[PDB]
């Protein structure tokens, strides 16, 4: 996360950090809770992965340093990636991860509620991304996960900013004309969690971008609310 600030414990307990144990255990991805069994991320995060043997998925954490070889974590027994997605930049950068054994909810784990469609008129002027992504280019994964607020842009603004791509309805952007603040390498799967109404909602998943926080390069997102249907159907047995 670029231009961000330290988050307070449990703030986003939603959020979860995606490792990978190959060659050596680090973090990979970001992702987000949706429910006992299911966590919501970015498809481009599993490119190199033949198996989900060698992912794991921590819950509750803050920092880094607090996982360690005997921390507890969440074995990956399916990877479920939108048969639609072919690249982060096309979209479809959307993936499901089914765990091996169920999160017992707390002050420090709990789902995000996914957004309804009656919601795609809704005015979110609360939204932030987070991450222990890069705080730049050519960085690396932080410890403390960082926040940042970031308004929402209109598609067809962020079409402006992206000629030679396309941003379709099922991309979402979010960034400051300016730059300063912004996802970067390693908030990928990250949730974008827009608060209305006293309710915390999963607008976006953290996808791509030129560079980090640019100047007229908003941050890319899938748009989640276009894929609640698809949502449901991966998940019902
Ligand atoms: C991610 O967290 C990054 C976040 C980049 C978001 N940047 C801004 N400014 N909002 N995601 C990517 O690197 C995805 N990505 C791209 O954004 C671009 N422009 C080109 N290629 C990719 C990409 C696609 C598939 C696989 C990879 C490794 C990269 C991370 N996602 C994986 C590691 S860090």
């Amino acid at each position: 996360i670029v231009g961000g600030t330290a988050s307070v414990r449990g703030e986003w307990p939603w959020q979860v950090t995606l490792h990978t144990t190959s060659p050596t255990q680090r973090h990979l991805c970001g992702g987000s809770i949706i429910g006992n069994q299911w966590i919501l991320t970015a498809a481009h995060c599993f490119y190199g992965v033949e198996s989900p043997k060698i992912l794991r998925v921590y819950s509750g954490i803050l920092n880094q340093a607090e996982i360690a070889e005997d921390t507890s974590f969440f074995g990956v027994q399916e990877i479920i990636i939108h048969d639609q997605y072919k690249m982060a930049e096309s979209g479809y950068d959307i993936a499901l991860l089914k765990l091996e054994t169920t999160v017992n909810y707390a002050d420090s784990q709990r789902p995000i509620s996914l957004p309804s469609k009656g919601d795609r008129n809704v005015i979110y002027t609360d939204c932030w991304v987070t991450g222990w992504g890069y705080r730049k280019l050519r960085d690396k994964i932080q410890n403390t996960l960082q926040k940042a607020k970031i308004p929402l842009v209109t598609n067809e603004e962020c079409q402006k900013r992206y000629r030679g791509h396309k941003i379709t309805h099922k991309m979402i952007c979010a960034g400051y004309r300016e730059g300063g603040k912004d996802a970067c390498k390693g908030d990928s799967g990250g949730p974008l969690s827009c608060k209305h109404n006293e309710v915390w909602h999963l607008v976006g998943i953290t996808s791509w971008g030129e560079g980090c926080a640019q100047r007229e390069r908003p941050g890319v997102y899938t748009n989640v609310v276009e894929y609640v249907d698809w949502i449901l159907e991966k998940t019902q047995a």
